[PDB]
């Protein structure tokens, strides 16, 4: 679920404000997107949204993952590292992996403050 993803971000990025920092950034950070990503972080967000689009179209998950922002999974954080629990069922594991891969991607990417709250109608249409 989305509350678990934002806790993963706090785990790998100490002292971060996940909602205020990783939503409404570039062409892809936040719900949906368009055009092409503008930096490494925006590309992490495009990858994350593509992972969620595929989750809703998987043969064995299309109904269970109708809303991936509310589907609960099992995970843990230890010394700024994320682990997706081995007890996760098929569809739970898929969404936990989408989330863990995105949180790690964000922690390695530069944060370009000039891309926060980008005019997407203007710059994300090419
Ligand atoms: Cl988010
Ligand atoms: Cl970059």
């Amino acid at each position: 679920a989305v509350w678990q993803f934002r806790k993963m971000i706090k785990c790998v990025i100490p002292g971060s404000d996940p909602f205020l920092e990783y939503n409404n950034y570039g062409c892809y950070c936040g719900l949906g997107g368009s055009g092409t990503p503008v930096d490494e972080l925006d590309k992490c967000c495009q990858t994350h949204d593509n992972c969620y689009d595929q989750a809703k179209k998987l043969d064995s998950c299309k109904f269970l993952l109708d809303n991936p922002y509310t589907h609960t999974y099992s995970y843990s954080c230890s010394g700024s590292a994320i682990t997706c629990s081995s007890k996760n069922k098929e569809c739970e594991a898929f969404i936990c992996n989408c989330d863990r891969n995105a949180a790690i991607c964000f922690s390695k990417a530069p944060y370009n403050k000039a891309h926060k709250n980008l005019d997407t109608k203007k710059y994300c249409q090419s």
